[PDB]
């Protein structure tokens, strides 16, 4: 459970993300894809991309990055009271996209990395810790829905 102070650190850097959601999404998905190639394989939509330049040029990838970050921002703004937002997501990711919880840990790490590169002044160690907690809560809650559905893992 994040404290109010922690939530404030989280949403303060997230307000910064909102200035350029598309650029953040592309950086995050590209980082995810490059660092963990097995993740790109889950995307029939994007598996034709072989290089970072191709990824950076993809308008559809940028479009999905916005979809992803928009869903995550709505979750973060609920400050833990994200039951309704998390349900559709867990259902599709477990049963439809078949995304292991480990891959959610990978994108969390890509998120934290990109937030740090783009917002050093509002992403000091305290903010990083707070964001990590927020992302851990998200994973924890998603994981519980996965287990229920028979996909824990
Ligand atoms: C911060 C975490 C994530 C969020 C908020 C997020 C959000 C979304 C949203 C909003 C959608 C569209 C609606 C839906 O199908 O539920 C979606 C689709 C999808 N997501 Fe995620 N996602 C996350 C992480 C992941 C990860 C890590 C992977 C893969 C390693 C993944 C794979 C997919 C796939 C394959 C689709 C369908 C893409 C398509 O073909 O249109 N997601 N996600």
């Amino acid at each position: 459970v994040l404290s109010e102070g922690e939530w404030q650190l989280v949403l303060h850097v997230w307000a910064k993300v909102e200035a350029d959601v598309a650029g953040h999404g592309q950086d995050i998905l590209i980082r995810l894809f490059k660092s963990h190639p097995e993740t790109l394989e889950k995307f029939d939509r994007f598996k034709h991309l072989k290089t970072e330049a191709e990824m950076k040029a993809s308008e559809d990838l940028k479009k999905h990055g916005v979809t992803v970050l928009t869903a995550l921002g709505a979750i973060l703004k609920k400050k833990g009271h994200h039951e309704a937002e998390l349900k559709p997501l867990a259902q599709s990711h477990a049963t439809k996209h078949k995304i292991p919880i480990k891959y959610l840990e990978f994108i969390s790490e890509a998120i934290i990395h990109v937030l740090h590169s783009r917002h050093p002044g509002d992403f000091g160690a305290d903010a990083q810790g707070a964001m990590n907690k927020a992302l851990e809560l998200f994973r924890k809650d998603i994981a519980a829905k996965y287990k229920e559905l028979g996909y824990q893992g």
